[PDB]
């Protein structure tokens, strides 16, 4: 299959804050992900890091390994350093047959932390926009030619939340870096999905396609609420849930028409005592496969 569905176990346990579905075992979010009809699932933190042990987890269960996030450091260190950081992840793809590494720059990102507003979050200044793109296209180069395709997640809480900051990292790079596509990150930062789609669709390597619970938005704008508060009350839900506000048919129609091949992957970080995963996943990926349907994405 040229278009695969995949989940991301954050939605049992947390990586930014690790008590959030601490309860849940690394088998009963592997097992629930085969279950519900997943073809592969994300890293997670409770995810086995050598290549035989996440093979001995994932295969018996039909998983593919989608990829792994990866932290940049590249305000704070060099281009070369940042080679050395990123290699052990790229020789972990590769092993598992991935053809795809994430990656945000999270040196000065505040998701993490819960004390911390997300109106103070970091913003980059105009002038480093130039070096900070040659970094991130160095280090995209890099694993290019080992394979690997590099895709910038834009994220709340970081230096790239915005879309007129999606388009300056665009605009700063390229050709090999591409962009990974979060719809949920990318209307909470008060961007427009579909519009974003339009202008780098053609640069767009892999898609998340999480929804907003848009009451809750507006309680983290009107209270000045953390990241990881907002995840708490919610503010993160999945494809075909009515609470939420993002128009996923479109942005599916946009990729239908420029030939994407790659992931969908539903990611919804939620509360999981209250937001049960087996069910909300289960909506997520049923309605993503519709909504891909309706687009002419998936035939
Ligand atoms: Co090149
Ligand atoms: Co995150
Ligand atoms: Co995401």
């Amino acid at each position: 299959h040229m278009i695969l569905y995949g989940t991301n176990p954050i939605a049992w346990s947390n990586d930014d804050d690790r008590s959030l579905g601490a309860h849940i075992t690394l088998d009963q979010c592997l097992d629930e992900a085969a279950k519900i009809g997943f073809d592969g699932i994300e890293k997670g933190h409770k995810f086995p890091q050598e290549a035989a042990a996440l093979k001995a987890v994932l295969e018996p269960r039909g998983l593919r390994y989608v990829s792994g996030w990866h932290s940049l450091n590249l305000l704070v260190n060099s281009v070369e350093e940042e080679k050395a950081a990123m290699q052990p992840a790229l020789d972990l793809l590769k092993a598992m047959g991935s053809k795809v590494i994430i990656v945000c720059e999270t040196s000065n990102a505040i998701h993490g932390d819960n004390d911390k507003p997300l109106q103070e979050r970091p913003v980059l200044e105009d002038a480093r926009w130039e070096a900070f793109g040659l970094g991130v296209e160095a280090l995209a180069a890099h694993a290019a030619a080992q394979g690997i395709t590099l895709v910038y997640h834009h994220h709340m809480g970081t230096i790239v939340e915005t879309e007129d900051e999606i388009d300056r990292l665009m605009r700063f790079t390229g050709p090999h870096t591409r962009l990974l596509l979060d719809t949920g990150h990318c209307l909470f930062g008060r961007g427009n999905p579909e519009r974003v789609a339009q202008k780098h669709i053609a640069r767009v390597g892999h898609i998340h396609a999480k929804n907003i619970r848009r009451d809750i938005v507006q309680d983290v704008r009107d209270q000045n609420l953390s990241f990881l508060e907002g995840v708490r009350r919610g503010v993160f839900t999945v494809p075909g849930d009515t609470e939420g506000s993002v128009d996923f048919v479109p942005v599916l129609k946009i990729a239908a028409e420029h030939g994407y091949q790659g992931w969908l992957v539903i990611e919804a970080e939620q509360d999981p005592d209250v937001r049960n995963p087996f069910e909300y996943q289960s909506l997520g990926l049923k309605s993503l496969k519709a909504f891909a349907r309706e687009a002419g994405l998936d035939k």
